[PDB]
């Protein structure tokens, strides 16, 4: 009975192998009080994790331990994993194998510290780290495809042909949904709405998840928003204030396709996918063009698949059939692939056991998870 | 067996922790004779405290030692506390912990002198100072709410969310029931009734407590009072003279909502409550709008809760549910919260002992009562 | 050609706007015979007003219609105003606008009855009521100052800054020259001089106007009067009896600064002026300290300005320049300000006309004279 | 002959291009009377602007039309600009180009309404809006530097490298000198000094400008203030009262470096400057570390440059030379840069003319001022 | 007075025939601004070439016009040649013959467009294109040898025996120093150092030039780097950050000998040199084994000659004397050979004149430069 934990930058997904949906999906935030507790007998913890930190947002500073796929606070990461094991899944980690997720081209100390914390703090019997895009390909039943994975920390593009990784063609951008949340925070001040705190950042993230979309033609959509008022929508703040947003619904996701509005020199996701395809051998590009898979929460914008199809079809040769696979459950696709991968009988010999960690230290994670 | 003393500007409330009502409620006045005693063998003290000063009003000058929450006469304060301990409660203060009350944003010398007098003159074994609004929240069983406390000296608005104080949003006005008594004294001269002495000030305070109320619509109430005579009431003076009052029943409490009739530049209590709510984080305002708590004697005007609800609902967004909590026993609510707070076992480690005062002086009251 | 009538408690001042002195100054007394007329053919009226009542004092009971600024006998007030219009000024009131005076914080029925009597009994074309202290500020050419006005009925302290009234800081004491006359009547019985009748009250008023003064240091003056006989003066009664007075020359005006010798709980005039200054905003106090204006007959005591300056300089901060303005013509200053105010062209639109009274009744005096 | 107007939240600076100092520096306040004018013939306007509102503080409510860099009252803004053009500069705005200032990340309606009021109410021939920090860089002769601008409304940090703006790295805090004035008002009540009105707010602003400073080590300065009395200073109030202040001289500016004492979740000015430097490209950080420019009145605290240098040198790598440029005339630096920018011949083609406004409306300000 | 221009992918070398060193060596980059110029009067070109683009790296996107020896942007190539002629050499190209360089097995349109731009844009009187490896053999005084030339775009291996080219044995790999820079960028993310921009690519190129070397035994060097810390070195970034690198010093140049770590199917430089020798006739191999010449910047790694000697001696028969010629000035060797070749009197009849270009078009470059 293995445990599958998709530990992304923004949201933690956790559950059991063999299941089809994550049992526990909760934000990976740690909240700490900014003020002094004055009423006694209440019961006031010094730390709040997950949905409890989200429900007490107005008196807490919220911190993400993971930034751009890299854990920057390991004590808060340990707190989040403890909340995963003991409060959400309600299991003992000493009797369950654990499969973790990681973004490609991460520092090696991240993998080593994850292995050390899993084997020493939680005393797991078995452990493995997988790349998220490979799990996204696992969930779709495919062995050939190019995966665009965009969550909250980073966006990575990984091509796989016939079950073989092509690590020279793996591309990675530091743009994901948190940068889109910050950009929407910046461009909402043009209408007079000020958001600066971490709780207001969570409010703007809710605004982006509810009302933002990807325009098929950006300049035509700007002309339509300038002409009429059919684009503007209303959102109710937690204090009852109603705000109205116009072109910011599609200007903020446009940073995914044109990162220069963030001051970034990198290319957009369509150009990155095309460059990853062109970095591969000429005999695999046809299968990659027809098997473009998207996973993650940032691929859940309305109209992102049609725009991605249009831009890649513009980039590709005219005889190539470009197909974008954006299933309705793609936001959990990485986890679903983990739930497939930990459930295979061929995978059962690829676990890192406690004996191998005892004889080799954390560095065995560089020899068993490749 | 702790002692709870709500030492407000106008009235002193005193009793034991674990009780539900104050054992001794009496005016905090010191009376001194204006004339010379001519009959010998009577027994004539040079000072009268409390109800004895109130029963001998016609030959005494009455002085309040506390003005706007700040003690201005410490010898008379010592006399009132001596009358509390030895004549009203009839206890020895050397064997009972004492919990005192204070308004927020008071001078630090007030707290220091209260600690010094409690530990040196009365030799208490333990001591604590609390903010009155926090005790008002204690009495209602709430840990989240915004407290409007108005007694005789000052009106303070304190928001608390999830047991956490928000001291940047605490607001304080120097308008309370004594200023309303003085305003009623001023506007009763329009009908030909002259009140200038301190005993006449106590008579006008009795008139305000018996016959004044808060109008729902002030201009409509003025039109109704100008049209008919159904608003006018009669009051009997101590010498048997019967006076009749009309619009002064609702013109005097209207200074609570429009302080400009007192020559004050501050806002009314509804605007102050709204400004304190808007000074807080956006994620706590919903719980503050539905948990507006009033305590004190100035909140015992008839119709003040309906008017407060109407004005705050006018100020708040239309989707916000404004609830005013005005319980029938709110005039003693601060004391009741003290009787709860001194009765908690978790509070028993937060007393300032005699050893800490001996090793640190009065300044320990700035480190233990926050 | 407007008429200016300063109708004080003790003395009536009357004349024309544009003049510098009142045309007719006479006591506001009504005298009635105590005995039966026995000689026929003389011509014996049932009522004597003014100087005729003063010249026939020994067979009349003298009554003041105004007590402490409030008219208590309106028929005698009508008699005095008739004597003003037809015997003193010798005009027709139906063709002259009339400007009247009133003390602040008077009953509203006094103003209403004054308006009704002026418009109905005397049929004036225009009418206005002013506060006396504002006219005292008008006479000195000042727009900023604090006026201490003390005549025969009441003493009022009114601060004005930059032409703006500060009605929350207006203070009023029921001590003036009539109470000083009664106190001098009481303390002259210690030397064996009995005065009980109204004519003897007028004699004692003459004694106070001729021989009383304000001591700079009261205890030093009492020591000087106890040591030598240089303070004692002689006064000749109307029957030729010569009386001698000592410390009563300065003990009777000392009730202005210490009202407790009258059995009054109020403060003295220096403390009342200081309390009125401290009731104002902190940015106007500097101009009020240097512009203290005195008007009225009770401010005509010798040495009252030096004593007022000394006590206010003791009360004020040491960096404040206290200036007392006591001009030699201040006893008529209110009237002089009326003669200025009714002579201004900007004031000519502020009269209450007969049409406004016909359409609104007496209550228009609460809407036009504020 | 262009006009340069630095229209900040607290103070309005105005003059001519080519000059080195602003011709007219005056507070941007509008004062309205709280009371009724009682003396006629004075001349009493319903509105007072600037120094006339400051000289009549005790009878006025003072309002700032700009809060945190955003105009909240446009009629009072029009009054202040009318006072600038016709009473201070004494010019006709119809023949002079006008260059205005704005804080970055302001609402677009502020710029649009400024353009509409300048072109329609005042009928200017030409118009431009600049960012204040770019003008601060203009005044120092620099084309590369990071500007910390803190006045009365907001604090903004803007980096510029080789004449190129970096708008993704522009940071903005809502903390400036008005919040410091309010914090000093709050912490002066601990010593028993009460300030609540707008005139008292101006008095506390004068106290902060005269006696407050930035401590190099805050805890060492608190220990020094607790040990001896060499830190305490005396201030004379307008009514002559002398108050004494101790650690509040350096506790109030400490909110610039630790905003959590205001209940704010933002970082201090040193951390904000460091975060703006780290938001830029790695090849420009060396020039930004050595060219940190401060401008505005809130940077005129004694010891703020040494403390800023110490904290940034603590934050920066040890091989980096941190240089803080705090010239003695930096309080006018924005205006001086405007006087440079409007005097350049290359700038003369960048004005928004009346023809462009007539053909395009206010929205042309989003196409010409970037 | 001919001009010799070695126009490689990364660096442009330029000077005069008869000299021993290039007069001007500068990077062949064109920089364009990513942001908008905000400060006027500076002087801001839209394009920066060479060292000016390198000194303004943080606000520019840098582009190489030559990729793998082939010009991909001819306008930027024209800009670089204009900067060579007019800013670096400071000559007129209309009076100087120009000798250019090219890699073998290039497209014919590259040579044709180079001839057309030289004769039409710059109006040169004479022109020639040479292969770089033949010039490397010219610089060493040799007429027999096999040249391994590796710069920034491509690596080519050209054997020449007795002055005769052997074009069937010329080999070409698309691996050179730019691919090594990209590989070092990829493997520096394992230590947590992120480099993605073009300026960061130039920084990583500086890191590779300063700290990278070729290991004699790769597995022994990996064991030594894993055992101790004597291999790790420190580098200071332009912002003052100090980074530490370990095995990446020799892992990145190992792609020259094992291209499979780049995802390339080609052989290493030692195997390519051996395969080029074995493609020749059996009677010339002895002279080629003893005359292996290296030129270019990628041959300037420390230890590349010893490793090349070891691997070729392993590949060659044991009786063959393998000699690697790696002179200290080999990075400029191509240019030096050009400076020899354009200085020979026998070469003076082999120029392509303007008359031949006018009568034949660009295609004459396929008949005169073989
Ligand atoms: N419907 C939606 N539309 C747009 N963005 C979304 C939506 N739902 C979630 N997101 C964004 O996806 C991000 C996290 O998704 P996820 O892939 O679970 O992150 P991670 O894998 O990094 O935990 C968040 O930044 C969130 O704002
Ligand atoms: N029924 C009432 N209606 C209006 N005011 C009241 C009533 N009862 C008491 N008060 C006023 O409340 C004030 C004191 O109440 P309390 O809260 O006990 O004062 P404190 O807390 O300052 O001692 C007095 O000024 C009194 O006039
Ligand atoms: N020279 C004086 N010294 C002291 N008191 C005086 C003098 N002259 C008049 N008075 C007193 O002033 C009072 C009346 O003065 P006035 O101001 O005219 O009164 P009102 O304004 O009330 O008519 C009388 O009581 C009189 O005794
Ligand atoms: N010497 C000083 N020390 C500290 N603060 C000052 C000083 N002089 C002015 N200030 C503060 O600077 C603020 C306004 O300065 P300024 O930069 O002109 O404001 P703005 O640019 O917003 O008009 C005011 O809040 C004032 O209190
Ligand atoms: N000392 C060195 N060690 C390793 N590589 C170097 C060194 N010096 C230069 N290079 C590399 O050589 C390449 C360019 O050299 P060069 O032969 O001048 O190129 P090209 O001939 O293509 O212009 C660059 O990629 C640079 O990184
Ligand atoms: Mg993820
Ligand atoms: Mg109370
Ligand atoms: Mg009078
Ligand atoms: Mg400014
Ligand atoms: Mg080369």
């Amino acid at each position: 009975a293995a445990l599958v934990i998709d530990n992304g930058s923004g949201m933690c997904k956790a559950g059991f192998a063999g299941d089809d949906a994550p049992r526990a999906v909760f934000p990976s935030i740690v909240g700490r009080p900014r003020h002094q507790g004055i009423m006694v007998g209440m019961g006031q913890k010094d730390s709040y994790v997950g949905d409890e930190a989200q429900s007490k947002r107005g008196i807490l500073t919220l911190r993400y331990p993971i930034e751009h796929g890299i854990v920057t606070n390991w004590d808060d990461m340990e707190k989040i994993w403890h909340h995963t094991f003991y409060n959400e899944l309600r299991v003992a980690p000493e009797e369950h194998p654990v499969l973790l997720t990681e973004a490609p081209m991460n520092p090696k100390s991240n993998r080593e510290k994850m292995t050390q914390i899993m084997f020493e703090t939680f005393n797991v019997p078995a452990f493995y780290v997988s790349i998220q895009a490979v799990l996204s390909l696992y969930s779709s039943g495919r062995t050939t495809g190019i995966v665009l994975d965009s969550g909250d920390g980073v966006t990575h593009v990984v091509p796989i042909y016939a079950g073989f990784s092509l690590p020279h063609a793996i591309l990675r951008i530091d743009l994901a949904g948190r940068d889109l949340t910050d950009y929407l925070m910046k461009i909402l001040s043009e209408r007079g709405y000020s958001f600066s705190t971490t709780a207001e950042r969570e409010i703007v993230r809710d605004i982006k998840e509810k009302l933002c979309y990807v325009a098929l033609d950006f300049e035509q959509e700007m002309q339509t928003a300038a002409q009429s008022s059919s684009i503007e929508k209303s959102y109710e703040l937690p204090d009852g204030q109603v705000i109205t947003i116009g072109n910011e619904r599609f200007r903020a996701p446009e940073a995914l396709f044109h990162p220069s509005v963030l001051g970034l020199e990198s290319a957009g996701i369509d150009q990155t996918t095309y460059n990853s395809i062109m970095k591969c051998d000429v005999d695999v590009r046809k299968e990659l063009y027809g098997n473009i898979v998207m996973s993650g929460g940032t691929t859940m914008f309305p109209g992102i698949a049609e725009r991605m199809q249009k831009e890649i079809t513009a980039l590709a040769p005219s005889s190539m059939k470009v197909k974008i696979i954006a299933p309705p459950e793609r936001k959990y696709s990485v986890w679903i692939g983990g739930s497939i991968l930990a459930s295979l009988t061929t995978f059962q010999q690829m676990w890192i056991s406690k004996q191998e960690y005892d004889e080799s230290g954390p560095s065995i994670v560089h020899h068993k998870c490749f």
